[PDB]
């Protein structure tokens, strides 16, 4: 296929241009008054949304020097939001800002590798400041009150994370499930999380928060490299009889027999989930073993001579439910023997006792934990079902910004905390010119989320930024009530890691985008 | 007439267009390595000249606003040659870059009124420091040794600069006339200079170097500004009579009916001038007094009743020569009488012993040196004519790169004090950052003469850059011979005179260039 | 008005176009065997010739900057022919394959300042080994030789020319003029030459050779510059009343009043030339003053008072024929009375041997050889007047290259004393690598002239110019007969003069043109 | 040998003085000379410095003296660890050389129109 080849300027023109799009399309939808995008589906009426990521999801430009140009700052700003629960949007203004000024300098004809070097250097130091601003919450009472502002100020909402947390533990897994009623639920069931995601982003279920549920899954634990179908064909139709789900961890699964083959042939006869085995090596194997003792399910393995040929239903695990995101994957509560259970969690105990190296010491405690802990599931309950669908919603957001904020603490949100480092950050300096002016740039841009939010909300961004900028601490604005104050106690807050997670990967866009040199890709 | 209005980054880009064309026809000429540059004349063949004031002269575009930035460019750019005697090339230059890095700094997004105040802090910087690293030329051996370089090492053109200046004084009065053979002449005259140029650019005589020249000429001396024809028409059919040329010296010259029928309808069948009389108030009638003094002519003063229509022959003055150009007027040799002339100055020295304030004693002071001062006249002999309008062209030149050195001392030359300078001007800084740039755009355009010369040499200019900026001092890098050493000991010199007007000229123009905001012109 | 303005390579190639142009029409008519050119004539039947002197002149180009290329060219080369009587296309060859290879090298990015300087040391070493080879031509037996191989192998002509030249000197005056029947004539009469040519190209009188005749002519003698017409008007009159024509010899006529009017007003209704009066001072009026007493007239003077109104016909000087062309003037048979003429001449000599320096007795001395030496005029006669002007045409050519041949030897014709000399500096070198490169191309060019001349004949140029380059001294090929041989003894030889005079004239051209960088012209 | 471009520049140095029969083959050795400079030119380059003043100070230099184009600084490039096998230059140099023979010569070029 014959390509299109493009250097120096033009290239960095058109990239400049893609993610002018695909910022200008994502960034009215910034702030508590975030204006409306008007998405479009060819079924019927068109989509009204408020969210960022979803109307970053469908912006695919025609051009393709521009189309490459969006896609990367997409791709690497959706990082932020599955590693944090948020910052899709932030991320992409940082970056549309941080781009522009580089490139913008670029043109001017400054050294590139230094710009880069000074926005990383200011980076750096900006994510020391977030550090030191950080307002800690581990208490309980700190716990609820941060899962109620994440839920609209729901107090039941907070209550319920509080519960849970302090049933499961700070690092527990939690999951919050269907219920049944008016009155809400919370059971600690016996599960495990391993972070293996989905193999193909086409094995997606319903759900279309990259996310796969499957209702009393069937799991088959192939601890060998799996390539070939016709070694399959038993458990698909044993499964297919059965009707129930069909979830497969295994070592690998190719791009063979299985893999395509099941995402476009099996996309509608037998709903079934890929991931890969957890750990490698001796590790993965202990990870099969722990899951075959905890799904009621046996491990086929070819090192005792047992084929997946002959794998009956009984070698078959089950649960309750597994959810398969993109990265995690969690088995909700398996049909395991608890005598079983406590059994192997006894025996991995006494391979803890006898542990030689600190590595198998902490490897070991990890499986006893995922093993012993069990999963706590919180089952939304309220009158109506719209009531019922809308609070699970607001219950796993707050789930998703408690655990964000017990891990890297609590910070002032509406952009108030990168207005502070950035102003806090004035004296720094690089060793050349050009270092001294990515700081600048990386400085300058750090107040690209609240000018926004200002403009969405009408008003002026430049008085309102003076304003914040002459305060102090958590001093800032509260663009929902158009009102100064401590952002903490007037409860706008956003957890550390959102805005470290956004800042950084914005910055390593930058970083990728301002250093480019060339692009090849396919002509019209 | 319909006029055509641009605003923004459109005037600035052809602003920056026209100044690159000049710029780009002029800079092939620095250096003593310059290239040719190919005039078109519509009599025959071209004219091939490595002179940058005549390839400057011939530039005209046929864009509107490119030729604003040309026009511009060339009319402050020449003010340096007028003033200093050279360095016409080298403002443009320097005009040039500061003025390229500016705009692309007020394109990136700079206060433009910052901008220019950095570069005027950086230029009066630099100019300091260029007084500080002046060497004086005071003594007579100085004075030869400045001579015979500017002259192409020719001992006796110092030799002559030398005596002529020793007989007259350091700011006495020198001119260079043709000689009657081969030994050169050197004889004092009855003579005076004022600063009053020509009134009409049309009245330029046969040389092309801005001067006129009237062989045994008719004076005319009115205190009363002439704005018709009438009055005078007497005077002028008997210097018709006479065939001897005609020099107006009046208040002023007004174009209603004098300036338009003196230009268009005298274009050959006389050779008349027309100059304004120096001085304003009482100043103005006693210079013209003495003048009439030192020609032997009469005031005709509307005060006393004396009348233009009934001025006679008698009236007029005669001198040998005189020779006006842009800014000066002198008057070579009068026919006035000495007894006459010696007792006018005696009564002005009583004057001067009678003054009564420090004003009145000055004016007194350089009248009576005007008067009494005198003229030293350089008469310039060879075995031809050829070379001697070759010997007598580097006389002249040799005279005025002497008066500027001993005016303002010499520097090393080949453009290496303004690197000098902005090497030692490493740390400036402003009030702003804006204001930093701006320096730094001073600071980095002043390098550009010394890599143009080395380019039309043909070397590497980033390469001697750095190696000048290495050493300290008058070292530098001799282009004629591609060696290294100090420049006032191989002979490269320039008067600062010529480098601080450049610099401050150039300035000027990148000054007044980068805060424009508006143009106006008529339609194509 | 609006210029246009083209800079680098676009400069080279519009130059190099009209260099092709102008070479590709005027080469075609080198060697015995030239082609014919057809030139278009408004008059009617168009103009064939072999001559390369019309073709050059008739060529003008449509594009203007193909035309400031053909017009330099024109120019540097018609010097050549000025200087030495013959080489115009010789010339214009040799530049246009120097330029040719100088501008390719330069495009394949070297220097072209170095390119020049190699060129020029390669041109030097080349005239050096030309003055080696040259054969010298003293005695009268080689200059009859040399009349005659310049005359188609005419005895008579050669004959008559050693005759002029024994006669009045070898540095002496020979003219040729009309006989006045079948038996040719030669006298020696009193007249002068000094080197002062026509003031206006448009004085050209009857014949197309450059020059122009005046038969009984009246000479007016004014020291003082004229500007105006007034003054000469009552001699104007009564030169037209004689109907005689009119020359004038004075300091010099400016373009105001007399060249304008002399110019285009009179263009039938009298004759009249403008020259420049030689030397300058004193010198020029001694100069003057013999010139007066030569033709009998007076000098008119401002220094004693006497004035150009009141001048008479006995004031105007008489001749019998004056002959002035592009650099010379000539007075053939005066008026003058022999005992005034030898008496100034003694008085001459007295100042010579009272005389105190080298100069002045240098001076005197040519001054009074100029005086006492006379005018040879050779009359040319024939059966018929056709026949008569044709020998008069061959005459007036052999004396040309008589007259160079005996300034400057004699060197084997047919563009092979080029070839010898560049076949003896194979092994020179420079200092870089850019200077050999011009050597190269330098010592590749002069091939040239053979190679065209061989091509002209039809043959293959590379097997000619291998043999000739195998052979050494003066043995060389014969164009006309198609021969090897000793070119001096087979009748074919050039004089030293035209050939270095082509090949130095040729070297300026292509240095001018190498180093070009910039051009500037009217818009088409 | 010593990487970062600096033997090819070292070697290129040394062979000053090599020289052929004829003119062309004297033009093909300067060519040759003047592109082994181009590694050491091209990393300077994308450093972002100056091409044309490293290379004349590192030609000036001496045996492993060189240009680090990472801590952009001077010295023997063995010492600090910038290396480079001998067979990854010669080969590279070797095919480049023959790359260049085969297209030079080449004169007619047949190919499937569009
Ligand atoms: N060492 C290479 C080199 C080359 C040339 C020169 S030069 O002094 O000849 N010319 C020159 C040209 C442009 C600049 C320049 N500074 C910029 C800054 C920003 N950042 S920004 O947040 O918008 C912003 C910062 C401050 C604001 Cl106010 S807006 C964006 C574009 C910029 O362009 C600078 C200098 C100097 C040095
Ligand atoms: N025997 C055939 C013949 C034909 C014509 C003539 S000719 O003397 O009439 N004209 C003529 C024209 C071109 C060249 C020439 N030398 C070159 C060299 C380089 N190498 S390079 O590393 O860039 C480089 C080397 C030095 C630099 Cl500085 S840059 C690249 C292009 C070059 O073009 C030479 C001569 C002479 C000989």
């Amino acid at each position: 296929a014959a390509k299109d080849v493009k250097f120096g300027n033009d290239a960095r023109v058109k990239m400049l241009r893609g993610v002018n799009v695909l910022a200008d399309a994502v960034k009215v939808t910034l702030g508590p008054k975030g204006r409306n995008v008007v998405l479009d589906k060819s079924f019927g009426a068109p989509t009204i949304t408020k969210d960022g990521v979803s109307v970053a999801r469908e912006i695919e430009l025609e051009d393709k020097f521009e189309n490459m140009g969006a896609q990367m700052v997409k791709e690497v700003a959706s990082k932020a939001n599955d590693a944090a629960g948020d910052g899709t949007t932030t991320a992409t203004v940082l970056a549309q800002a941080i781009i522009t000024e580089g490139l913008k300098a670029v043109a001017a004809g400054m050294n590139p590798m230094d710009l880069k070097r000074g926005i990383d250097k200011a980076v750096t130091a900006a994510v020391e400041e977030l550090k030191a601003l950080s307002v800690p919450c581990s208490d309980s009472k700190a716990i609820a009150q941060v899962g109620t502002i994440s839920a609209n100020s729901d107090e039941t909402v907070g209550k319920l994370i509080a519960e849970a947390m302090d049933k499961v533990g700070k690092e527990g897994v939690i999951t919050v499930e269907d219920g049944t009623g008016l009155q809400d639920e919370l059971d600690v069931v016996e599960g495990m999380q391993f972070d293996r995601g989905y193999l193909s982003p086409y094995f997606i279920n319903k759900p279309e928060t990259g996310a796969v549920e499957l209702e009393s899954p069937f799991i088959l634990l192939a601890d060998k490299k799996i390539s070939n179908i016709r070694e399959m064909l038993p458990v698909l139709e044993a499964v297919a009889k059965a009707g129930k789900p069909l979830l497969i961890i295994a070592e690998d699964v190719e791009g063979e027999a299985l893999a395509t083959l099941v995402v476009n042939t099996m996309r509608g006869i037998v709903k079934v989930a890929a991931v890969k085995a957890p750990g490698f090596g001796d590790r993965r194997k202990a990870m099969l073993q722990d899951i075959a003792t905890l799904t009621g399910g046996t491990v086929i393995s070819e090192e005792i001579g047992m084929e997946l040929e002959k794998a009956t239903l009984e070698d078959l695990g089950q649960a309750k439910r597994v959810v398969i995101n993109k990265d995690t994957t969690t088995i909700i509560d398996g049909v395991g023997e608890e005598a079983a259970i406590q059994g192997r969690v006894a025996q991995i105990r006494q391979q803890i006792e006898e542990a030689t190296s600190d590595y198998d010491r902490e490897k070991l405690q990890e499986r006893v934990a995922k093993l012993a802990g069990g999963v706590a599931v919180i089952k939304v309950g309220a009158a109506t079902e719209v009531e019922m669908k809308e609070k699970k919603a607001r219950v796993e957001d707050a789930l998703h910004a408690t655990r964000a904020a017990v891990e890297e603490g609590v910070v002032a949100g509406g952009g108030v905390a990168l207005i502070r480092v950035a102003s806090k950050l004035a004296d720094l300096r690089g060793q050349n010119e050009d270092q001294n002016v990515g700081i600048k740039v990386a400085l300058r841009a750090m107040e690209a989320p609240l000018r926004q939010i200002v403009l969405n909300c009408g008003e002026e961004p430049s008085v309102v930024a003076n304003t914040v900028k002459g305060g102090d601490g958590n001093y800032g604005y509260n663009a929902a009530t158009e009102e100064y104050g401590n952002m903490i106690d007037m409860g706008i807050l956003d957890p550390t890691k959102v805005t470290r997670s956004a800042l950084q990967y914005a910055a390593s866009v930058a970083g990728l985008m301002i250093t480019t040199e060339c692009m090849v890709t396919d002509l019209p």
